[PDB]
Parts: C-alpha cells; sequence; structure tokens
C-alpha cells in the first residue's frame, strides 16, 4: 500500500532520468542535481515515494538526513564508467554500515548498458563485493533509463519487501 | 525452546561459511572474522543461538569472553589441511580444561570433505585425541558447508543435550 | 489412559521401524537415528507414548536422560545378528542395574524373524539371561516390523502393568 | 546410601579403565594417571565414590593422603605381568599395616583375564598371600574390564560391608 | 553500547584525518593539532566516543590528562617514517607502563600503506616490541586513511573488548 | 581452591615463557627478569598463583623474600645447557635447606627438550642428585613450553599436594 | 605502594636529568644544583619520592639531613669522566659506612654510555669495589638519560626491596 525508497549513487549515474522516465514515462533533459527530489509513482496496487538525491561529493554528506524510515535503497551505478567503480563500492559499504538503513532492502541498478563498452551485472557484482552482504536482503538488475529497460523489474523486486 | 553455542576453531576451517549456510542456506562469499558474528537459527522447535569467532592466533585469546553460560560448542576443522592438525588438539586440549565449559557438550565438524585429499573423521578422531575425553559427552560429523552436508546433523546430536 | 515407553536396542534392530509401523501403518524409509524420535499411538484406549533413540555407541551413553519417568522399555533386538547377541545382552544386564528403571516393565522384540537364519525366542531368551531377571516382570515376543507380526502383541501385554 | 572406594594397585593394572568401565559403560582411552580420578557410580541403591590414583612409583608415596575416612579397598593387579607381582605383594602387605586402613574392606580385582597367559585368581590368591589376612575381610575376583566381566560383582561384595 | 577511545601518536601520523574519515567520510584538509579534538561515531550499535590530541613534543606532556576513563587506545604510527619509529617505540613503552590505562585495549594504525616506502605491518610489530606485550590485549592493522582501508576493521577490533 | 608457586631457576631456563603459556597460552618474547612476575592461572579448579623471578646472580640473593608462604616450587632447568648442569644442582641444595621451605613440594621442569642435543630426565634427575631427596615429595617432568607440552602434567601433579 | 629514594653522585652526572626524564619523560636544560629537587613517579603501582640533591663540594656535606627514612639510593657515575672515578669511590665506601643508610638498597646508574669513550659497566663494578659489597644488596645499571634507556630498570629492580 505504501513503501519508502531512496535513490543514490555517484555523479552522473542515471538516478533523476530513472525517476522521472518512471514517473512520466519521457526522457527528460537534467541539471545536476544540489538538492533532491521526491516523487510519487503507483505500481501493483503500491505507492512507492522515491526520494533522489545528489551525487556531487559535497552532498554525499547530507545523504544522512533521508536514512531513517527509509524501506528500500537504490544504488545506482554507471557500467561504463569503469574507473569509479571503486569510489562507488567505498561508498556502498560505507552506507551498509548505518544502523538507521539497517533493514533497508538493497537493490542495484547497474545503468548505461546500451552502451557499448558497458560492464556485465556479474562483473559489477563482483567489483562491488555484493556476496559479502549477509544481513541484508540484496538483487542487481541491469537498466537502460533511456528505453526503460529493467526499471520496473526493480520496483517489481522491492514488493518483495512490503511491510 | 533455546540453546546457546560457541562455534570455534583454526582460521580457514568453515566456521562462518557453515554458520550462513544454516541461517541463509546459501554460500556466501567471506572475509577474515576479526570481531565475532552471531545469528539465531531454528530447528526442532529449538533456536540456537551460534557465536562464530576468529581464529587468528591474536583471536584466540579472546575467545575466553564468550566462554561463560556456553551450552554447546562446535569444533570445526579443516581436514585437508592436515599440516595443523596438531595446532587444533593443542588448542582443543587448552579449551577443554577451562572450568566456565566444564559441562558444555562438544561437537566436532570435520570440515572439507569434498575434497579430493580429505581426511577420514575417523582419523581425525585419532589425531584429535577425542576418545580420551571423559568428563563431557562428544560427537564427531563429517560435512561440507558447501552442499550443506552434515550440518543439520550435528544441530540434531545437540539438542540430545537440551537443558 | 497414559504410559510412557522407551524403545532401546543396539544399531540395525528395528526400532524406528517398529514406532512408525504403529504410528502410521506402513514400512518408511530409515536413516540413522542421531537424536529421537517421538510419538503417541491409541490402543485399547491407552495412549502410548514411545521414545525412540539412537543405537549407535556414541548415544547409548545418552540413554539415561530418558530414563526418569519411565514406566515400559521395549528392547528390539536383531535376530539375524547372531554376532552382536552379547552386546546387547550386555547393554541389557547394564540397564536392568539402573535404579530410574527400578519398576520398568520389560518387554523384548526379536524383531526380523521373517530372515530365514533369524534365531528362535527361546534361543533369545536362553542368550540373553532373560529368567535371570527376578525384580522385574518380563515378556519377549517374536515379530516382523515390516508385516506388523507381534506388535500389537506386545502393546497388548504392556496395558497389563498399567498404572 | 554411601560409600568410599579407594582403587589402587601398580601401573598398567587396570583401574581407570575399570573406572570409566563403570561410570560411562565404554572402554576410554588412557594417560598415564599422575594425579588422581574421582566418580561416584550408582547400584543397588548405594552410590560408591571411587577414587582412582596414579601407580607410578613417585605417587604410590601419595597414596597417603587417601587412606583416611576409606571404607573399602580395591587392589587391581594385571594378571598377564607375571613379574611384578612380588612388587604388588610388597605394596599389599605394606599398606594392610596402615592404622588409617584399619577396618577396611579389601577387594582385589584380577584383571586382564581375557589374555591367554592369565593367570588364575587361585594362583593369585596363593602368590599375594590373601589367606594370611586376618584382621580384615577379604574376597578376590576374576574380572575383564574392556569387557565387564566380574566388575558388578566387586562393587556386589562390597555392599555387605555397608555402614 | 559506548565507548571511550584515545588517538594517539607522534605528529604527522595521521590521527585526525583518520578521526575526520570515520566522523564524516571524506578526506579533510588539516592543521597541526595544538589542542584537542572529540567525536563520536556510530557502527555495529556502538557509539565511540574518540578523543584525538596533538603529537608535538610540547603537548606530549598533556596526554595525561586523557588517560583516565579511557576503555581503549589507538596508536598511529607513520610507516614512511622509518627515522622516527624508535621514539614512537619510546613513546608506546613509556605510556604502556602508565597506571591509569592499565586495563586498556590496545590498536596500533601502521597508516601511510599507500606510500611505494612505507613499511609491512611484521617490520612495524617487530620495531615497536608489541609482542613483548602481556598485560594487555593488542592488535595491529594496516591502514590507508586517504582512502578509508583498514579503518572499519579497527573499530571491529575494538568491539571485542566491549563493557 | 588456591595455592601459591615459585618458579625459579638458573637465567635461560624459560621461567617466564612457561607462565604466560599458562596463563595466555601463546609464546610471548621475552626481556630479562630483573624483577618479578606474578600470574593466577586456573586449572581442576585450583587457581595457582606463580612468582616467576629472576635468575641472574644478582637476584638469586632476592628470592629469600619470597620462600615464605610458599607451598609449592617449580624449578626449570635447560637441558641444552649441559655446563651449567652443576650451577643448578648447587643452587638447589642451598634452596632445600632452607627451612621456610620446609614443606614446599618440589617440581623440576626438564625445559628445551625440542633441541636435538637435550638431555633425558633421567641423565638430569642423576645430575642433579634428586633421589638424595629424603624430607620432601619431589617429581621431574620433560617439557617444551614452545609447544606447552609437560605444562598441563605439572600442574596436575601439583594438585597432589593440595591444602 | 610507596617507597622513598636518595639521587646522589658527583657535580654532572645526571641525577636531575635523570629525575625530570622519569618524571616528565622530556630532557630539561639544567642549572647546577644548589638547594633540592623532590619528585613522586608512579610505576608498577608503586610511588618512588626521589630527593635529588647537589654534588658540588660545598653540598655534599648537607646529604646527611636527607639519609633518615631513605629506602633506597641512587648513585650516579659520569663514564666518561674516568678522571674523577676515584672520587665517588670515596664518596660512596663514606656513605656506606654510615649508620642511618644501614638497610638502604644500592643502584648505581653509569650514566652517560651514549658518549664514545664511555666505560663499561663492569669495569666501573672494578674501580668502585661494588663486590666489597656485603651488608648490603645492591645493582648497577647502564643508562642514558637523554634517551631514557635504563631508567625503568632500575626502578624495576628497587621494586625487589619494597617494604
Ligand atoms: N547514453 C545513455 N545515457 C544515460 C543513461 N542513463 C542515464 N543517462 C544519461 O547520463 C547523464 C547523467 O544522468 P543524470 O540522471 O542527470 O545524473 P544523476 O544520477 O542525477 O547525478 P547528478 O544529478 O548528481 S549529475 C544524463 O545526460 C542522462 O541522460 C543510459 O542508459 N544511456
Ligand atoms: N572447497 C571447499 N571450501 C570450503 C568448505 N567449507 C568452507 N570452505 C571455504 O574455505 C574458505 C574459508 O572459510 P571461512 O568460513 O571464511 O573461514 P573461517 O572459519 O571463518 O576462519 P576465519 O574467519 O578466521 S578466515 C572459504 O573460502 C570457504 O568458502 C568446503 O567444504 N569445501
Ligand atoms: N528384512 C527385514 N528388515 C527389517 C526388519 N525390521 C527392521 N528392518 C530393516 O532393517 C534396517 C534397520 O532398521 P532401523 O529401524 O532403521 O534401525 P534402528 O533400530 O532405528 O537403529 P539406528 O536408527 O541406530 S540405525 C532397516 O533397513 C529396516 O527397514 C524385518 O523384520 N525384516
Ligand atoms: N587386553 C586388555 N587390556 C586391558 C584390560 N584391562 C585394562 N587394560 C588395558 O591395559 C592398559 C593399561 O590400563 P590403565 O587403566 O590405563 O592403567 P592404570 O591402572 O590406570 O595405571 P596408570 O594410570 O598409572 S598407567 C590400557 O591400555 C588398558 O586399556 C584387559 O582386561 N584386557
Ligand atoms: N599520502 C598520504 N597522506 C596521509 C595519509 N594519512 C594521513 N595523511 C596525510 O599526512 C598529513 C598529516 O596528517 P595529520 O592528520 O594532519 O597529522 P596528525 O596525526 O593530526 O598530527 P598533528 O595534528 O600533531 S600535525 C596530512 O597532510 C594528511 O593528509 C596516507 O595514508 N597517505
Ligand atoms: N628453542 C627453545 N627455546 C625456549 C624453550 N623454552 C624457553 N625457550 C627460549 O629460551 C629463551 C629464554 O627463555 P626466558 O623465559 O626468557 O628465560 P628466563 O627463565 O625468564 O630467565 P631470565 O628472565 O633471567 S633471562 C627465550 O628466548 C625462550 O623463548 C624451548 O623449549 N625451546
Ligand atoms: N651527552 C649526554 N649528556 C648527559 C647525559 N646524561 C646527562 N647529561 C648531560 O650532562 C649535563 C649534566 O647533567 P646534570 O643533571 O645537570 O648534572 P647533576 O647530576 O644534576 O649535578 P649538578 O646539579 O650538581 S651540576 C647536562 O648538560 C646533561 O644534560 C647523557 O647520557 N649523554
Ligand atoms: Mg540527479
Ligand atoms: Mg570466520
Ligand atoms: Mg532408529
Ligand atoms: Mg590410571
Ligand atoms: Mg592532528
Ligand atoms: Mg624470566
Ligand atoms: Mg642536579
Amino acid at each position: 500500500k505504501e513503501m519508502r525508497i531512496l535513490m543514490v549513487g555517484l555523479d552522473g549515474a542515471g538516478k533523476t532520468t530513472v525517476l522521472y522516465k518512471l514517473k512520466l514515462g519521457e526522457v527528460i533533459t537534467t541539471i545536476p542535481t544540489i538538492g533532491f527530489n521526491v516523487e510519487t509513482v503507483q505500481y501493483k496496487n503500491i505507492s512507492f515515494t522515491v526520494w533522489d538525491v545528489g551525487g556531487q561529493d559535497r552532498i554525499r554528506s547530507l545523504w544522512r538526513h533521508y536514512y531513517r524510515n527509509t524501506e528500500g535503497v537504490i544504488f545506482v551505478v554507471d557500467s561504463n564508467d569503469r574507473s569509479r567503480i571503486g569510489e562507488a563500492r567505498e561508498v556502498m559499504q560505507r552506507m551498509l554500515n548505518e544502523d538507521e538503513l539497517r533493514n533497508a532492502a538493497w537493490l542495484v541498478f547497474a545503468n548505461k548498458q546500451d552502451l557499448p563498452e558497458a560492464m556485465s551485472a556479474a562483473e559489477i557484482t563482483e567489483k562491488l563485493g555484493l556476496h559479502s552482504i549477509r544481513n541484508r536482503p540484496w538483487f542487481i538488475q541491469a537498466t537502460c533509463a533511456t528505453s526503460g529497460e529493467g526499471l520496473y523489474e526493480g520496483l517489481e523486486w522491492l514488493s518483495n519487501s512490503l511491510k
């Protein structure tokens, strides 16, 4: 009936694009997210309330204001960006150790799969150290926010962890 | 209705893998256990509370904090490691002489039986000097935490020593 | 109205098979009994609560936990196994000297009579030294748990020692 | 209701094996007894408290600490060891002259009768000079601690000298 | 639930950087620590209260004000600085002899491992004389405060010595 | 319930190593013992309080401060050091004639048996003139403090002389 | 718990430097000691109260005011000063004959060992006639107050003569 979500990731990942592809159905032009966007999207008789936030180094320290009462998390990672996959691992291993996100479900959108140099979801699952997760449910999906592929299959998995 | 367990052993044995094969049912990737893990698993209307600890030489001296109120012990030994079977014997003969574990039940998981060079449970029973045990109930089971074999047959024996 | 029973014996005897031939009516496939099974069976307006236990050498030392409040005992002996009839005699003469089983009724299921090499109930009565019993009522019945023969004639005798 | 016993003898006799055949029912592996073992065993509504001690030449001088308040003594002699039957005679004639064991009952376990070269209980009764005993009740029984033969027939005789 | 920590070391080690890498997650620019910094960081449902202090020769004499009620100590040593490893040994052997830190747990951050000329944790364990510690638990971890490596594995070990 | 011990010997013997192998279970690096170390170790429901002291010629004259109220003595002798076995004999024959140690139990740890040139416990028993002891109980055990062999068999013998 | 000490010696030896290396941990600049300095230093749960005095020829006659109630003495000798080793011998042989220092423990700090021309502790032990001491415990340690070497090993020996 209701669910709260927090979309996060590094800069350039695709968070805003994913959100406004789910909410509107169209690919909008984007500006860097200094503040935050919040939007409700309905699916399977469930109303997800997604909070997209900034990924710039200066806003990554303000994500803590949103950890509270968060039932799911969506970590978006740019697959073409193979040089920052270590920074994302640091961020995610730091945010998995926070106690406010202790029960949160973990979903990972490996975005930008339409690009030729994109890296597979298994290569990302290995590079991010996702099998090391033990206190938490987790899942990884390959997406293309510009085409909508894999986006409605993530909200479908998040439904498993309802209530 | 309840029971407390302490899983111990040398490094590389299989303690964490056993615990999260009982708790989750899947084989997780692992990191060395510097601290401790604690997990409750239900079976036969009994809720075992297992404490997995480190086996590095530096943490083997911190096991004493957990001996108290411990009703069962699970000593995991790597069978393929035939060069450290003497060190495990030292550790176990030292920990059998402690007075806090005076009534504790003893179970021995001879793990890594899937490997070709693995050593039989009787060869381990002879090398560990288990028949020398007289103040304590004891039992040895051959396992394969990656496949789950022999794991639910140890919790089954630990039930004999309930209450 | 009620009665408590303890089924015991060596390994391979037929305890589990007897129990789940009385309770279900079918011959189940079996695994070695590491722990214990407990089942209530009704007959002649009496509800027998049978506790089947392991016979492996390592579990024969845990039978003492069950001697208390036990009103009848059922010693199952494999008749085809003519090489272990001395070990069973040792076990039974040891367990007849325990003071918790001081008033318990003794029944002996000489099982596996369907086999050609099976030994008669009188040969077993002589080999087990059953006439030497003087502080206790006793009885010996020839059975075939696979066919149910002689099983309902043992519960019938146990009724004699009700209340 | 209660009784105190002191099991003694030379090294290699079978004291520890006898004790943990009476207490557990199984034949344990053994280490030389440097200190002492103490165990309570129930039989015929009597709780014997047996103290098994070392037989090495260096511990034979520490037996005096246990003579006090001792109501029965069990001298175990290896029958196969026909070369040390004189040393045992010396030890026993010395310990029969002590005034703390003035009323103690004497029992003699001629152990290791399963061996082919074993010597009869009458040959031992002659070699040990047991008929020379006049201030004391005495008895000699032929045993086999590995099989339990003759062990429960000694505790049965010790009951004669209760209270 | 709570724990008090004292981070100390020589000048240039990395104490402030470690503290504000644990607390904020970012590498801050630094000024010499004339006074003291104090910050609470949460991890594993535990709230560590860390006190970072100066290492200049003039402030090393004011550390005594903080020894009291200190449950853990974190000695940070610059590995690249191979010319001052003797001065750190002097400081640490002096501060191990103080009676206010009598029960304190010892952790050693061998920092600046990202530098090519860095010295291994075992070379430091030998140069600092850490095996000579006998009245105290101790542990040594290799770190890189600029990248966060090895920092959350020290707070994990400090949890072993809780309460 | 309690017992007081004094570990003594020449320099290089293994006293400190033995003590902190019993207390911690690990082989620590060592410095010459100028003062004294004191540690309590529990075993068999007994709490031995061991006082390890220096063996340098200058501290051998300060052992007298500890003779009082000493219930056991542990003389450690280096077996590889076959050139100082006469000096140890002098020291031990001098300290056996003191009246404060009149009732003390004597134990001798012939240490460093892992070395190839080590001398047997009987050769040491002959060289030290241990059979000449008549006013005192005594015992000699062969050890290897680095491996723990023979160490828990000495505390086991010291229990014989309790209270 | 408490102990009183008197540090003495010739001029230029290192008394003040030793005292304020023990008390503060730093090497202070110094002025000739016309009067006296007094400082308490804690170590091994003992609070030594050290009195450093002048060594000028005019103050060497005022040391008598401090001999009373003195439990230990620390004679500091400059090793580089090989021309005044006879004057120190005179002073020490005079102060050993005083009856107020009749039970005092003797410690000798052979300081300034960092200098190349320094003389060994055995050469000093021979030149000072220390083996001639018979009514007193004594000890000699080689130091370097500028580096702290050998200073905490003297207070460690002084603990032997506590109470
Ligand atoms: N070619 C391609 N571009 C994508 C894809 N997904 C997202 N993008 C594009 O990549 C750019 C970055 O996406 P954007 O949503 O603006 O970043 P962000 O996640 O919000 O992070 P920021 O707000 O801090 S800059 C955008 O131009 C967006 O259109 C994809 O699947 N393929
Ligand atoms: N091939 C094989 N590997 C096994 C088996 N059981 C456990 N392991 C593997 O052996 C490795 C060590 O197991 P692990 O559980 O991490 O050690 P530990 O007992 O926790 O000890 P540590 O935490 O101090 S490193 C792991 O890679 C694990 O997957 C087995 O039965 N077969
Ligand atoms: N041919 C034949 N097999 C029998 C008979 N009674 C029991 N068994 C068989 O003998 C085997 C052993 O019986 P089982 O009940 O499993 O042993 P147990 O008494 O439980 O002892 P355990 O659990 O310690 S292995 C089984 O395969 C069982 O089916 C019989 O009358 N005839
Ligand atoms: N073959 C055979 N061995 C026996 C018998 N009784 C005891 N033993 C064996 O003889 C050996 C010595 O028995 P043990 O109990 O250990 O000596 P002890 O009486 O305790 O004396 P010790 O402790 O000073 S070494 C053991 O290996 C034991 O198993 C027997 O009846 N037959
Ligand atoms: N290259 C590199 N620099 C590091 C590392 N860890 C810390 N530092 C850097 O070394 C410098 C000293 O660290 P800093 O934290 O300021 O010293 P301090 O421990 O606080 O001691 P002080 O305050 O008395 S000056 C800083 O410029 C810091 O950024 C590292 O792992 N690699
Ligand atoms: N190879 C070997 N070394 C041993 C053994 N037992 C003790 N040692 C080693 O011999 C050395 C001396 O032992 P140590 O305990 O320091 O002397 P001590 O008895 O305390 O006497 P001291 O303090 O006056 S120097 C140490 O390096 C120790 O590790 C052994 O069994 N084998
Ligand atoms: N190079 C070197 N100098 C030392 C050492 N120990 C002490 N000193 C130095 O020698 C000088 C004399 O030491 P000091 O403590 O002032 O003399 P004193 O013992 O107090 O005697 P006084 O007060 O009557 S002048 C000082 O400059 C001191 O720093 C050492 O180990 N090496
Ligand atoms: Mg955005
Ligand atoms: Mg682990
Ligand atoms: Mg069964
Ligand atoms: Mg024995
Ligand atoms: Mg700083
Ligand atoms: Mg020592
Ligand atoms: Mg001065």
